[PDB]
């Protein structure tokens, strides 16, 4: 979707997550290079067993389902957040996050 627009939806996430150059782990783990990565693998982040042992691979479709209702997808997750219900917002959000490489540089 529209990355400029996803940047604004990302503000809800920024409180707990970093993205971009120099991103560091906070309440939540860095989101650089998210798509394609296996859940619970950012080094130095203390993941819940619920996330670490889930066996999830972060594809766009799986991100989509998770973000609408995190607790429904990963019961017991430390990510206590109501989710993003709006379809367009999710599509924008995806566009924004997809811009980043694992190192925080922009594709
Ligand atoms: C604090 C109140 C959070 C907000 C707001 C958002 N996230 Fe989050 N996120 C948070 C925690 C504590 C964790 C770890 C969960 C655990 O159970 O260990 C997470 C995790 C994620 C993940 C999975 C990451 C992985 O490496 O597997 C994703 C994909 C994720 N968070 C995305 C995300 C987005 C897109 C948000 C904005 C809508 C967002 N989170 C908000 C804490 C918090």
């Amino acid at each position: 979707q529209d990355a400029a627009s996803g940047e604004q939806v990302f503000k809800q996430c920024l409180v707990c997550h970093s993205i971009g150059p120099g991103a560091k782990n906070k309440v939540g783990p860095v989101l650089n290079g998210l798509f394609g990565r296996h859940s619970g693998t950012i080094e130095g982040f203390a993941y819940s067993d619920a996330n670490k042992n889930s066996g999830i691979t972060w594809t766009e479709e799986v991100f989509r389902e998770y973000i609408r209702d995190p607790k429904a997808k990963i019961p017991g997750t430390k990510m206590i957040f109501a989710g993003v219900k709006d379809e367009q917002k999710v599509s924008d959000l995806i566009a924004y996050i997809k811009q980043f490489n694992a190192d925080g540089s922009k594709k």
